[PDB]
């Protein structure tokens, strides 16, 4: 009965789907989907983050409007999703009228509480396309070794960082002209101000025990104001009463979360639910999936934000790691960063969305897809352990009873171990130990398979006057696997469909305590497929 809105980050308008993306987005998924099987209300919300100088100049290499560009990657990032089956309430875009009126609300609000600071600053300035540069858009020549070509702050020869101001020789990136520092103002959000606020936050015993020990080396290093304003030419939304002046990404971005949820809320002409879930009187949760390298945006800035802005804050953060591939970060020329289009090609969602739950924890730790093991693991949990209750018992139900399962449980005991194990499975999906929970799934699934075994339905089948013995057999394996299907539904939706069709009824949560008995099933071609590594070399060539 509670009240639930979920994020994930919001995907750069400016790259193609990963499996780095895949991963946050399936942990968020398969949460979701439990919490709608525990009967709660929930709205998974996203959005494309579109705004900003890279997404303005790469439309301007492309010579179309920066809205043409990002409405065709917003429809690639959703195709994408789509097919792994990411179960968005909506997914909207930080370029959105309702995104620029939170936008606008929120600085008025933190400016009139005394939380915008202007400050002058220097800045590399292009004189000839007539722009501020940011760092990666100056090159040049590396102080230190002198080295041509190097770009931004740092020198890919000999590993120095400086200043880009420090380049020899430096040139625009866009133009080729010789860039000057020139003075601007800027606005910036008193971050420092919300201090003790965060502080206790971080104590309250809420986040990650990793995430609040990152909090404190931040704490401890001490909080800075933060710019958020850009100069014009700029792709984004005007700042009110500042002519030439934009917001920058880091105020419009997470504000995003809040524009979609808007938006959600108008399309469904629903005028009370926005401020439900938005004001500070909330009793919604509000949760954030996100990666280790927006932990700081999330949990100081973001929070700080809101305070100041007189909204609620995050009930939580939860925080995952890198994915790696065969051990490592994602190798273009090994063929290892893998899109999600380039997946689907050649294996289905939900052979990658069991992996990655596999492998996921509670912690902030990395996810590594190893390829082989992708292969065998796929194979030996979901073929031969999950799939083979349903594939070697339905034939001759189909068969030799004309569909119908037996009238009883044989063996009830068996079948209230499974059904006891519900609590234990369901607090791990809700705790987001995700490992754990599969881990209890495969060791059932291992039983199931062990009295199928012990009851040796091959032979049964062979034996003159054993009908109903065969008929309690096979029944008793697809109640079993009936059970196992629903403790995996949040994580195998589209296998999870074949099985309903085959069952003849859909998968609740609470449904396992009833079994299925005197119940008509379907037949079916194959539930579920071996997978090979000559498909794994087959992605890692279409990727390189
Ligand atoms: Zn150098």
């Amino acid at each position: 009965a509670k009240k639930i809105l979920v994020t994930c980050a919001l995907p750069y308008a400016n790259g193609s789907i990963h499996l780095g993306h895949m991963l946050e987005h399936i942990q968020a998924d398969v949460w979701v989907r439990y919490q709608r099987m525990r009967g709660h209300e929930v709205n998974f919300i996203c959005a494309d983050d579109a705004h900003g100088t890279p997404i303005m100049l790469k439309a301007q290499q492309l010579g179309i409007t920066p809205e043409q560009m990002i409405g065709e990657m917003s429809q690639e990032h959703q195709t994408d999703f789509a097919g792994f089956n990411i179960s968005y309430d909506n997914y909207h875009s930080t370029h959105s009228e309702e995104n620029r009126q939170l936008s606008e609300l929120i600085y008025s609000r933190l400016k009139e509480n005394g939380f915008i600071k202007n400050r002058t600053i220097s800045q590399l300035y292009d004189p000839e396309k007539g722009m501020f540069l940011p760092d990666r858009f100056v090159k040049g020549t590396c102080p230190k070794c002198k080295s041509p070509d190097q770009y931004g702050d740092n020198c890919e020869v000999c590993g120095a960082t400086y200043s880009p101001t420090e380049l020899i020789e430096p040139k625009s990136v866009v133009s080729g002209a010789t860039p000057v520092m020139r003075d601007s103002e800027h606005f910036f959000f008193d971050l420092p101000s919300f201090s003790e606020m965060l502080q206790a936050w971080t104590r309250s015993g809420a986040l990650q025990e990793q995430v609040a020990n990152k909090m404190q080396e931040w704490f401890e290093s001490g909080l800075q104001q933060w710019d958020i304003s850009r100069d014009a030419p700029y792709f984004g939304f005007e700042i009110p009463n500042a002519p030439g002046k934009y917001f920058y990404v880091w105020l419009d971005a997470p504000i995003g979360y809040m524009g979609s949820f808007k938006n959600l809320c108008d399309k469904r002409g629903d005028s009370v639910s926005f401020d439900e879930y938005w004001k500070k009187d909330s009793t919604a949760e509000l949760y954030h999936f996100i990666g280790k390298d927006i932990v700081y945006f999330h949990s100081l800035f973001w929070p700080a934000m809101l305070e100041g802005s007189n909204f609620r804050k995050p009930s939580n953060l939860f925080v995952h790691g890198y994915v790696t591939v065969n051990g490592a970060k994602m190798s273009k020329s090994r063929g290892t960063f893998i899109k999600a289009s380039t997946w689907l090609n050649h294996f289905d969602a939900d052979s990658l969305r069991y992996y990655y739950t596999a492998k996921l924890s509670s912690r902030i730790d990395d996810i590594d897809l190893n390829l082989e093991d992708f292969v065998q693991r796929v194979n030996a949990d979901i073929v031969n352990k999950v799939v083979n209750l349903a594939s070697r018992n339905a034939g001759f139900i189909n068969k030799r009873f004309d569909g119908v399962l037996a009238s009883e449980l044989a063996d009830p005991q068996l079948y209230k171990t499974f059904t006891d194990a519900a609590e234990v499975i369901g607090e791990a999906w809700e705790s987001r130990e995700f490992g754990k929970a599969v881990r209890e799934i495969m060791a059932l699934a291992d039983l199931a398979n062990r009295y199928v075994d012990e009851q040796a339905p091959w032979v049964v089948a062979k034996q003159e006057g054993r009908d109903a013995d065969l008929q309690a057999i096979c029944s008793m394996g697809i109640n079993l696997f009936r059970v196992l299907m629903t403790y995996l539904k949040p994580v195998l939706p589209k296998l999870t469909e074949r099985a309903e069709a085959f069952l003849n009824t859909e998968l609740t949560w609470d449904g396992i305590q009833q079994p299925l008995l005197g119940h008509k099933v379907n037949p079916f071609k194959a539930l579920y497929n071996r997978i090979d590594m000559r498909q794994v070399e087959a992605l890692v060539e279409a990727s390189k």
